[PDB]
């Protein structure tokens, strides 16, 4: 049973009482926790997806009449909305995004998708906010609509038809697809297979809630920074569930974070045998593919064609993911011999605390949010490189990225005082020299911890490169009135009160 893994399961035994009660204890700091959204705001997205449905089927209707279509082949043309990612596992909370794909028929362009499908949008009275991105990776509009956020994406299948019927499993659907449209289908094929993948999937999702909760508590959630994201941390709690198919949430939580931190890395996670299928694209192989034999901490996804899904895990980053798994396995033992609760499991991170010198990174954008979400974006893309250029040199022990920017705005009325914000800010020194308070500058912060092991060591080359590097990306970058990047090298004692919340104290 594919439900049992590729290695068949290590116990089947099933919970005692005293685990359940350890289970329900979990359950209930999962709740005190906020991890659970109301039975009202679920019904509102169950609202929201419809909504989307039928202006899905009224933008390929559209598309399709304007292409001469009659009515009928314009009905038949279809459309169908899929969600995927937390939502769709049923591990989402009440701030979560719905990640939402929109698949079309074969004459219904990505074009269409930025210009139709955006306007139908923009005419219903439920739209709060609309954000367009053709560029991403998975170009994407982000909405709130009906006070609920939703990440829309739109993949176009090589068929003229796309019936309320249709099921994304079948991997001949990708053929005849471009790069983009593979990449926008993988999200939902994964999804459903990691469902499909997992013995019991109510154990399953208290388990990834937990972990997702543990994760961001503890600061190794973020791919962009080189930690597992939500489909890595997904697929790792569906392993460990497979190995343990009658085991309830708590044991799951106990036997992964044994199994993880002693687990032979690089040696993947895979949950199913990897399948060959219909395209020419490679599937993940270290034997063959020397980009492949690189990954760290690899971490396969089922769907075909099979890739490593925490290909961006650093040296520094792996051995921070490595000791909270050890923390976690002291923990949850301790829970379990009932010594400590599953509240300290899940205790916030020390990041600032925990070393002695930080290097910040800061992104100015003077101008509208769009350029600088935009200007960001790519400085906060290009984070994970600089780590690996510090986490190589010689005098550097670690170079471990947090994995939140912290954001900033403010009122910016000259020419000089956009000047006066890139001098005060970054020391607590100098930090009091603000106000007000909070037309606008914006602020993007990265934080990378620093552990050195005559003194020093100079980091300014790699610091200048990707200062560099990032105002190479398009002219204006570039510019100096409008974008400016800053890096700033601090003591731990001398960081700002922005990265300490109104609980803890700063060091000294
Ligand atoms: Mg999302």
């Amino acid at each position: 049973q594919k439900v049992f893994g590729i290695t068949g399961p290590v116990s089947t035994v099933g919970a005692t009482a005293a685990e359940n009660k350890l289970n329900d204890s979990l359950i209930q700091e999962l709740k005190k926790e906020g991890s659970f959204e109301t039975e009202q705001e679920t019904a509102n997205r169950v609202q929201v997806l419809k909504i989307l449905q039928e202006l899905a089927q009224r933008f390929v209707y559209e598309v399709s009449k304007k292409k001469n279509m009659s009515d009928g082949m314009a009905r038949d043309a279809g459309g169908k909305i899929f969600t995927y990612g937390s939502y769709r596992l049923g591990v989402h909370g009440p701030g979560s995004d719905i990640d939402t794909l929109v698949v079309v028929p074969k004459h219904v362009t990505r074009e269409d998708f930025f210009t139709v499908f955006d306007s139908l949008l923009r005419e219903r009275k439920e739209l709060d906010e609309i954000a367009p991105v053709p560029d991403a990776f998975v170009p994407i509009i982000k909405i709130k609509f009906s006070g609920i956020s939703i990440d829309l994406i739109c993949a176009r299948l090589d068929q003229p038809q796309v019936p309320l019927s249709l099921t994304l499993s079948d991997k001949n659907l990708l053929r005849n697809l471009d790069e983009k449209d593979l990449r926008a289908l993988n999200g939902t094929r994964v999804t459903d297979e990691i469902l499909e993948l997992v013995p019991k999937p109510n154990v399953f999702r208290i388990a990834l809630r937990a972990i997702k909760l543990w994760a961001q508590r503890r600061a190794v959630y973020a791919n962009i920074f080189g930690f597992p994201g939500g489909v890595a941390w997904a697929m790792l709690v569906a392993r460990i569930c497979q190995l343990y198919p009658n085991a309830c949430s708590a044991v799951i939580l106990n036997r992964f974070f044994i199994i993880l931190s002693e687990w032979n890395w690089p040696q993947p996670v895979i949950l199913k045998p990897i399948e060959d299928g219909p395209l020419q694209v490679r599937v993940w192989n270290p034997k063959i593919y020397a980009q492949d034999r690189s990954h760290r901490m690899p971490v396969i996804t089922p769907a075909y064609p099979s890739m490593c899904a925490t290909h961006n895990i650093t040296e520094s980053t792996k051995k921070v993911i490595l000791q909270e798994f050890v923390r976690g396995v002291q923990i949850t033992n301790d829970i379990f011999s009932n010594k400590k609760s599953w509240a300290n499991l899940f205790e916030k991170n020390d990041f600032f605390f925990r070393y002695k010198f930080y290097l910040e990174i800061t992104a100015y954008t003077r101008g509208s949010d769009e350029q600088h979400l935009k200007w960001s974006g790519l400085v906060e893309s290009k984070v994970r490189l600089l780590v690996m250029k510090l986490e190589v040199l010689a005098g550097i022990k670690i170079a471990h990225p947090f994995t939140k920017p912290f954001e900033s705005s403010y009122c910016c009325p000259t020419e000089d005082d956009y000047e006066m914000i890139q001098d005060k800010y970054g020391s607590h020194k100098t930090e009091t020299a603000l106000n007000a308070l909070k037309p606008k500058a914006y602020l993007s912060t990265m934080y990378i911890g620093l552990d050195f092991n005559k003194e020093k060591v100079d980091i300014h080359i790699p610091c200048t490169e990707f200062v560099n590097l990032c105002r190479s990306f398009n002219e204006d970058y570039g510019d100096h009135k409008v974008f400016n990047l800053a890096l700033r090298f601090v003591k731990g004692y001398d960081l700002p009160d922005e990265v300490f919340d109104e609980n803890e104290k700063r060091p000294s």
